[PDB]
């Protein structure tokens, strides 16, 4: 079944596997550089899973404001043990995505609202858009980065894909998760027409919306925006 | 890149393989028994590979008229060894499924015509059916039984297919070219429509194209055909 949040034996099998492989966080840290990420700045990760993308943006960034976002009770339980784990004073909240629910201090505030390989998961995708738009300050940058469905790759991207599937070891059942992560993903045009229809709502000075692989190792939409001045 | 034939050392990983996994030739074999395969009749086989069907149909059926054709001449050339190997006195052609050429001697002579795990790969989808009809004699019966692109696959389709993907040992780079063809491979209404423009050309009494797993192990698409009576 298509379930938005990963939680029980998934959600800790998921994090075994993130908290021993780091560098799959590379290409994302660099989209987050190119953005404009910067030390002081106020940072919100929606659907921040096991919190592996905190710890590593805290210790670039030691005095970030940063707070992670995530629809399972389990994830934000793993994210603060981690953290914990970890030596660091970092801050999760349960919450969805698609609403401003439990996020209002938020509101207006965040210099950059980030999402990494969760959104292709979503039911209402415009509403996370737009959840995203309304937390960035005028002027403040949004960025997700999540999977397309297989009928968007080119050969090279679904030989990638293949080569991903084949990785060996995989913990649990997270090989299929990962599968059906795809097989349930939006197509470009959903992306597209998801962020456009938020800008609509919260106007913005610059939109971007593309697919490449630039570390992660399969291909992923990038969807960009910047909320325009005040 | 997409290309129809396949040869080389393709082909013979291809043909390794098969000879030695006569079960997954079991679904087909039924749908056969069931459109009223007999001994004594003209079967043409478009797109024959190595020619395991052939041998297996001849085991069964010592005084079918078996014909099997191939765009790829490594496929005729494997097919026409491994018959002799096993003791079956066949008949392999180089041909084009697209194509009447080279066949017009059982223009309107098989019982049945077939193709397995093949019309995937073409470019000219109504061209094959269209070949197949002409091929069909009056009351004779058509039967493609090939892959669909995995968009039209449902959650127990594409696990079905994250399994097959997953088997082992596969022979070279088989696991690829299996997985690109899906890749490639039309969409169910691509199929239903090619056999429908090619019975607008010649009249069936009977047609009907469907998804099911009945053995292979993935969804494939069935699409069959009656051609009118005399
Ligand atoms: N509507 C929603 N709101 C918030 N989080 C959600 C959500 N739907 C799914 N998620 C979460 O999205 C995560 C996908 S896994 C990705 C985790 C993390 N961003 C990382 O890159 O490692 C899961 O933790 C899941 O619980
Ligand atoms: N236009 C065409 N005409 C005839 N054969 C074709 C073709 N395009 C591809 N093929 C052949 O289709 C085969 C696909 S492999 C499937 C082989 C066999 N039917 C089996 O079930 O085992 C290859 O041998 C390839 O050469």
């Amino acid at each position: 079944m298509k379930i938005e949040a990963i939680t029980g034996s998934e959600a800790e099998a998921f994090h075994r596997m993130g908290s021993q492989a780091s560098h799959r966080y590379d290409e994302f840290v660099d989209l987050l550089v190119g953005a404009g990420i910067a030390d002081g700045q106020t940072v919100v990760d929606l659907c921040c899973g096991s919190g592996e993308l905190e710890v590593i943006l805290s210790s670039r960034f030691p005095s970030l404001n940063l707070v992670g976002v995530d629809l399972s009770e389990d994830m934000v339980r793993i994210a603060r043990e981690y953290a914990a784990e970890q030596g660091k004073a970092l801050e999760f909240r349960h919450g969805d995505a698609q609403l401003l629910a439990g996020m209002e201090d938020l509101a207006g505030k965040a210099d950059l609202v980030v999402s990494r390989n969760a959104f292709h998961r979503l039911t209402r995708l415009p509403a996370a858009f737009d959840t995203m738009l309304r937390l960035a300050k005028p002027g403040g940058a949004v960025l997700n980065c999540s999977f397309i469905h297989p009928s968007d790759f080119d050969e090279s991207g679904f030989r990638a894909w293949v080569t991903f599937l084949n990785q060996r070891p995989w913990d649990s059942e997270m090989q299929i998760v990962w599968a059906l992560a795809h097989h349930y993903a939006p197509r470009l045009d959903d992306y597209r027409e998801a962020l456009a229809q938020a800008a609509r709502e919260t106007p913005v000075s610059e939109q971007r919306v593309w697919i490449d692989d630039q570390g992660y190792g399969v291909p992923t939409v990038k969807c960009f925006a910047r909320r325009a001045a005040a």
